[PDB]
RNA sequence: AGGAUCAGGAAUCGUCACUCUUUGACUCUUCAAAAGAGCCACUGAAUCCAACUUGGUUGAUGAGUCCCAUAACCUUUGUACCCAGUGAGAAACCGUAUGGCGCGAUGAUCUACCCAUGGGUGGGUACAAAUGGCAGUCUGACAAGU
């Protein structure tokens, strides 16, 4: 996820010629990652009775 | 007099924990099945497809980083050795009545084949090195919740 979005972020980054040049598509990027990340953690794999 | 059945020799503790081993129970469970106190109903849970939802090729999932591609094992090209050690053997006089580096243990002396003690070939052992071998640059479409 990380490496997807990093191709998404360098390529901002490196690919780009009027540029913020204050991390906001990274940033953008990171929410949606950790996003990923606490949608992930959220799942659990054990049994959970009721 | 020596031995074995019914004085020459340590063993009188009102337990607390801890660890280890041991077996037994146990929910299970493979060998591997087979038998099922059987049927209804109520109610609960879980799973699986369809469904729907949310996220997703701006990349969902799957995945042996670490057992080190940072390597191992070689392979070729430049050096250090040995079938460091050997250790007593190497060369034949003397400034103006008298004075010494004239060696040397405190070290003199050397560093498997052919060629008259000049040169090297052959094997083991070690390293540096490889844009060398061995040795050929991931997937990509669902996933997840009810």
């Amino acid at each position: 996820v990380l490496a997807a979005k990093a191709a998404v972020s360098l390529r901002y980054d490196a690919l780009a010629e009027d540029r913020d040049d204050s991390g906001d598509i990274g940033l953008e990027s990171r929410a949606k990652v950790e996003n990923r990340l606490s949608q992930l953690e959220g799942r659990d794999l054990r049994t959970t009775p009721k």
